[PDB]
DNA sequence: CCGAAGCTTTCCACAAGATATATAAAGCCAAGAAATCGAAATACTTTCAAGTTACGGTAAGCATAT
């Protein structure tokens, strides 16, 4: 992911909407190294997390309403702290980075 | 009549030798098969590198309420 003349460190998504999303219909959630052979300027390490955190559907999103604090309480009540402990290994897509 | 120059081989002698059984106990040497075991190569288990994906850690620059 460094010292590579073929990678691009941009911030926006130039042609990423077509180069990266086609794999959704092409390959499964495995063998990401097959994708970088066709998409230039993108590395698999960042592409995995980009795909995951961009195409996820089940996330706690929206405005902080009068019912979300109970959701946070029941989330931190499942196993413990969750953010950095080992219990994050079983949390489905509830990684600490988010 | 004085002087000068030419022991290996091939056969008779016939009295011994040679090749022949025959037990017969005894161990060994000696070549041909049958059984046995050591070296190991073409294979199987496991070890060990080597890159690689699932799973996160902090941190930085932009949207919007007060």
């Amino acid at each position: 992911k460094s010292l590579d003349p073929g990678l691009k460190k941009g911030y926006w998504a130039p042609e990423e909407d077509a180069k990266l999303l086609q794999a959704v219909a092409k390959y499964g959630e495995q063998d990401w190294f097959k994708i970088r052979e066709e998409v230039p300027g993108r590395s698999d390490a960042q592409c995995r997390d980009r795909y995951l955190r961009r195409l996820h559907f089940s996330l706690k999103k929206g405005r902080w309403n009068l019912k979300e604090e109970e959701q946070l309480i029941e989330l931190i009540e499942k196993y413990g702290v969750g953010h950095w402990a080992k219990i994050a290994s079983e949390l489905p897509h509830r990684s600490g980075s988010q």
